[PDB]
DNA sequence: CGGCTCGAGTGTTCGATCGCGACTGAGGACGAACGCGCCCCCACCCCCTTTTATAGGCGCCCTTC
């Protein structure tokens, strides 16, 4: 969450994906989702969930370039939240894609 | 066969010249103390390599669009 601000600011994201964006990975962490991938990659794939949840998408190598990971490292971090996209949302969200609608790499 | 009035030549201070140097200040050039920085040396301590185990990040290539 430290760095849901900035990266989404610079990013211009609406608070309210940074804030979904938020608890999908504390609800993922608390989970222990990802016991593995660094949390600025595990945040960034949320963020991109998050920003696939929203009309604000933007493709993983954008974001990759903001994170610095690899592109490739979200992608991989993406399969691991990926099976719970649905239910990693927060309870107060607007969908701009359904998440059976949400892509896959 | 005696006095007495020139002219000529020499010596000693003193008046009259007068060029030179001393005294003072300003200007120009050079030097020394002061000064700056680099280069050199010593001192102190890192750098490289391998093996075995793990795991997360990642770069490159091959293929397809």
């Amino acid at each position: 969450g430290d760095f849901m601000s900035r990266f989404c600011s610079n990013l211009c994201l609406p608070k309210q994906v940074q804030m979904a964006a938020t608890h999908i990975a504390r609800k993922a962490v608390e989970l222990d989702l990802v016991p593995g991938r660094s949390p600025i990659s595990v945040a960034a794939a949320a963020i991109y969930m998050a920003s696939q949840a929203s009309a604000e998408k933007r493709t993983q190598k954008e974001i990759g370039d903001i994170a610095g990971v690899a592109d490739v490292t979200i992608r991989q971090s993406y399969r691991l939240i990926y099976p719970r996209a649905p239910d990693l949302f927060p309870t107060d969200f607007k969908f701009d894609t359904p998440v059976d609608k949400l892509p896959q790499l």
